[PDB]
């Protein structure tokens, strides 16, 4: 099939929908792509390096929109919306349930739109968010350090330490795959880490990972005020991936934290359990609140697109194939897929999403 | 004995002298201390930390100049000539060698000048550089983390990888104390690692702290080259404490690195083994050369004044009191201290420091 | 019931069906077990041995073979057909598929054989193959250490190097069991280790075993190339139990392998990733092509009969009582088992070997 | 030579002067050696094993002590007097310097006595006291873990923890070979550990002991009050081999510790740095001040005599072979054994024992 | 709701129904918690702690029994027969099938019985036992070193000896919760570690945890003696949570071990896997057979109640939580904790128990 690859319009999204390793694959298997010049630049592929894995490097993003299956990262803007065909397949991250706009329009041009982050397996698991969640977690640690620097705003605290002297607290709300990411990275600066969580079989988990070399603490308000309040490095990693979390971290508990200290919630963009954490943009990505600095620019994977753009490939790679394959079959095939599919032939027909605009269902 | 311990004028140093810990000490050994107020607010010691150790917090700068001892971190400044008086003992980082001015100035007042620098053991350690080569090592990884990040003008490499995804390549040269120290980081963050160094013996003692999960590598020019050009981040640690490095790698290697990696180089403002990169300032702190980031902004150690402050009195603590306690007498019981006499009475008595001002001897 | 043990006389084989332990087991059970003489001595086991166990040690093969039950490591050769008798419960390694005569020979005799390479659990496990294939995984470092020493024919890379010197690169293809048990092993020797698999969630899993010690790749053709062409040990881990393997590795690529390079497939007789890899003989293990030495010898267990025959009867034993105490019934009591059924009463019952013997059927 | 080895009479002393393992190498020398009989039952050796080791067994004391060379473990006691002989040579623990009696006694009778604990190094070492400090720092841990226990007095915390549950905390005062001991069975309980020492270099070299796994903080009154205030178990190990320990530890700091926290001192007989700390008796172990339980008894070693016999022989033996074989002459060939003799003659030899008693010299 | 907390009267039971923490959590849910003075002082908790939380303290039992709700860690005793009231909810550990008369005196009353072991996950997992199994494991080894010293009965054995001497011989017969507990503290000591059991899965899954620093061995009779004659001490961690464990460790087997051996059975008040093992009291927890030490005390968790009140708490806090919410729907919400009811309503409702009492029924 003929698939193409436009290049990302969003502000500071730099990763590709394919990377060259992909196209090769993709090539191998008797497929067609066209990907707009350019397109891979931001995450370090150079056309030249699509020419070398069969790919037709196209001028334009009309080029790239002109094909029966768009694989992106972010989801259509208003720009391309009249670049978009009817009989198209469009694979990326949409998050309709935040996007009206975006759901009619899709919703008029009757192609089928395959949402990244809805593709789910038996066990309710995501595949295709999870390779972010793990580049989040290790990125907030390397975030949370450059801020614990004196010139960006922190107190001045090297993380491990030097032998005589106390080493940074790092404070971890949340055991799951984004905390469990943050406490490896952590433990590797040589802090001292805790982590908490309500699941003592994922505390218990976790000990097979870690052993005793980080704190592992059943969440109740009790201890989880004491840890915070001595904390340096405080990160929220409680990513509830529908609805928002609750707070663990009134501002009550803020205003009880060290000058210097810094929050990194993971959870910014959707609603996190640090009451004084909002969005922020790149260029003033923190702020003070009681002389703790907040970090909250979100997407912290597209810090790293070289690193980004293959980790995610690597899971929507088999989808990319089938998908080329069957085509539409191949959610008839696939009960993942089934559950990716968010619209089509002007329907909404995703059931989260139809939740949300119970008028357009 | 009267301590004094001015507020740090230097730009961009928020070190202090001695901290609260170390004026309970001093204190408890009948010694009187007073601190400039907001002298210790950059490393995160307040005024009342001071007063519920025992100091006299002092409104002004010339009231922490005019006393027997004065205890800092960096040179004093012309602004600062004046304060001094003629029969102090001056204790603190003087880089006479690189300060005619200076060097005169110490001359003309008479005071007697000890530079930590040069405070050294019988086996020609430096104990009070040290705690700093060490913070050095491990930021540099820190920083080279943060300018790997794309919008910070890396490839957008996570050091660590994903498990499926390549982890960064860091390549250090120099497998003393400070590549030894980054090593350390690197290999926390996950990264694959290859240290090169010249003497086999480190090379073993090396293998004893890591075993074989970092390569380590004889410096030969051949194999310096292959691993350089593979590198996501470079770190010089070649630190040749008197005079520079040899250049291990030149323009034509830089040249050959991949666009988006990053150098870092301990070694910058004394000089480094990369030749292309020089010193940069805090408001632009890199540069590009053939599309790969230089990062040379100097003392990375002042970055973290908290843990800098407290590594650097945990060492110069024991010849605080030694002076405090035997004043001048302690350079005839103290061999180290000898040493680390510059100036005297007039007279410059540091034997590399004449070797530079012949003229001034 | 009474047991019989006859002595293997596939050459090279020195495996027996019970140790002596597992003799114990049985005789504490009221069962009778009669033994061949000599029939442990390849494993290391005395007849003596099997005398302490409760063991009756008969002379001839006749002797063991004439009882209700006879429990070996190998399919029957021709030179015992006429041993089987007709109300025989038979266990051991068929491998049916591969035997038509032998297929025949068991349906004209009328006994019942089990084979231990088609006990199933309900995950589709085989949980009497295992335990050849963790000995295989490591085996297959030891035996490519050997080829990789010069008078074994191989460049002469010691895989863990010295500190100074580059340590060997094993590249191994496929991240299951006898891949994961090959890394083990690799790692032990300090060589550097990269593991190739196709399943994201397998490679996650192993990085909870490793950590970042060992490289974990998504396996695709491009990386695959880069790999292996700089490897000194490639070790192919794709062991797909019914049907073959894909080539992962083309002759193409095998002819940009470093002369002296070593390559070793734990699928060679079933067929491996490996293009140019065949089966040889135990006389003539190796042989070049394109100056890469191939080991094609199968059965790499055989190699340590005394721990593989112990591992073994680990897994069988309980199997074993089973069958003795129940006799036939224990089909219907075990699913496991029921799925172990070849061929009973003259027919045919083993659903996988009917599709290749249909008329057999 | 012959040599005898009397039975330990001092109470709750199970070592013996040596092992069977010891008299074999002995004998193989062509020396001879004489045992009390039950000498060495309390530490697991049975006249039995020392026949086999080519030993005769004496039926009494006196027998063992007629003989060249006496080799003990404790000081000769009162009742031992009358079984003393001129030309003896005597090798055991001694510490004259806390026994006039002894020492006249010694004096008396005119046999060589060396000492133990005073064979000393170039480097100022003492090999033969090093087994037991080592013994001594591993049980220490034991023992407070015995004590938090509810029923024998402390709060009832277990050192470990359990996932979801904070561990013990373990403060450690002195971070040599005693300290460092400690801190390898706290870490191994799974226990939250911090050293403090106030020599940075030791801190460096326990860095590449534990990583980042325990806490290492240089000796300052400020850091140790917080810390022991939170301690649930406080370990004195500055053992100041002449003379006393400074008081880290005040009764005032001892307040302020937790109720059922418990305190073990391993400089207990020659003076900790817990100001509240006496020596107690094995009837009655502990005692609480401020309801923090305290630990006394002396010699710790002595809790596991199997163990603490050979850890003593494996030093002790080169030297009680040269001895045998040169008898006197050793003194003039070895220097550490020169060192260790304390009295020949009736003369007082050794320097820090005459100091003490200068009117015996 | 109300909820009463009574103080523990069995004998040497110091632990408490809710901690502090707990009760804070449920005093933030709306519910009231009243506990009885002194109630947690064996714990570690003091009255005002509780009061901190928001709980009312009360001064006797009889107001702590008279609530809506009482949770307990021990069965009534028959001095509180008489303060249980007719439509009470009634949360602690029960053990009825070995308690006729409070089975019938809880019929008698009326009141609903929820019993801590027997709320069942459909794994058949039982939450609310494991962690004092967990406990359990990790003290085991703590009791066993403390026997193995000399003055305590045992051969005087340090279990990590010391570098140049022998290290004890840890043997543990179950692979399961608790002898993986055992192994992971015994491991932390430095001792020989042996664990056995029959199933390899388990086998395999500990290998994962601990390496090659253990020996996993198949539980079969002549590996077990070997392995048990070489013990210093043995660990019985069979844990058959309903009926007794088979003898794996017969008399026999005992007299063959070394004297001053030492034994500690996990499975003692129910029966262990060791033949000559029973219980003991406090008073007199060992008794020796064969020189071999055994410890017999049940309820080894109890010595550590500060430890093991938070363990239970951290897991019973849920279901405490729902039942005060929901009062008794909550056993149709949830299928766990209607496998923990035992009686209602004067019916005895517990199917394993109605086994047991077939006339209660």
């Amino acid at each position: 099939m003929e698939i193409g690859v436009p290049k990302e319009i969003k502000n500071q999204e730099f990763r590709v929908g394919l990377s060259p390793s992909s196209v090769r694959t993709l090539v191998e298997a008797g497929h067609t792509v066209f990907i707009e010049t350019q397109a891979g630049i931001g995450a370090g592929f150079a056309d030249q390096d699509y020419v070398q894995a069969g790919a037709q490097v196209v001028p334009s993003a009309k080029d790239a929109w002109s094909r029966e299956m768009v694989v992106k990262v972010k989801e259509p803007l208003p720009a391309e919306y009249d670049l978009m065909q009817k009989d198209q397949l469009l694979f990326t991250y949409l998050h309709l349930a935040a996007a009206r706009e975006l759901t009619e329009q899709l919703m008029r041009v009757g192609l089928t739109a395959i949402a990244y982050e809805t593709v789910e397996l038996p066990n309710r698991s995501l595949p295709l968010l999870t390779p972010m969640s793990i580049i989040a977690g290790r990125l907030s640690v390397q975030f949370g350090a450059r801020f614990l620097e004196r010139q960006q705003g922190g107190r001045g605290v090297l993380l491990g330490g030097v032998p005589g002297v106390k080493p940074g607290k790092v404070v971890i709300l949340g055991g799951g795959v984004v905390g469990t990411e943050a406490a490896k990275m952590a433990v590797g600066l040589g802090a001292q880490v805790q982590i908490f969580d309500i699941n003592v079989e994922r505390l218990s988990y976790l000990e097979t990972l870690f052993g005793s070399r980080v704190e592992l603490l059943y969440s109740n308000s009790a201890e989880i005020e004491t840890a915070v309040a001595e904390a340096d490095l405080l990160i929220g990693a409680v990513l509830v991936p529908g609805r928002r979390a609750p707070i663990l971290v009134p501002a009550s508990l803020v205003e009880q934290m060290r000058t210097g200290s810094v929050i990194v919630d993971v959870a910014v963009d959707q609603g996190g359990c640090v009451e004084t954490l909002h969005p922020t943009s790149h260029t003033q990505p923190t702020y003070e609140v009681f002389g703790v600095v907040h970090y909250g620019v979100p997407n912290m994977p597209g810090a790293v697109p070289w690193t980004a753009t293959q980790a995610l490939n690597n899971s929507t790679l088999p989808y990319v194939v089938k998908l080329a394959n069957q085509g539409l079959k191949a959610l008839e095939t696939d009960d993942a897929l089934a559950k990716g599919l968010n619209v089509q032939a002007h329907r909404l027909v995703h059931p989260a999403v139809q939740q949300v605009f119970p008028d357009l269902a």
